[PDB]
């Protein structure tokens, strides 16, 4: 993943 | 996943 | 991962 | 891991 | 692992 | 702007 | 910008 | 910016 | 900038 | 900046 948000 | 929102 | 946020 | 938060 | 937190 | 190409 | 290419 | 490509 | 190319 | 290439 890259810029991801969780 | 790129610049996801979960 | 790069530049992730959980 | 790169950058990463968690 | 390069400038991440955990 | 976001995720976006040019 | 975020997750940007240009 | 954050994750960008230029 | 965080986590940038240029 | 933090973890930036240029």
């Amino acid at each position: 993943n890259f810029g991801t948000f969780s």
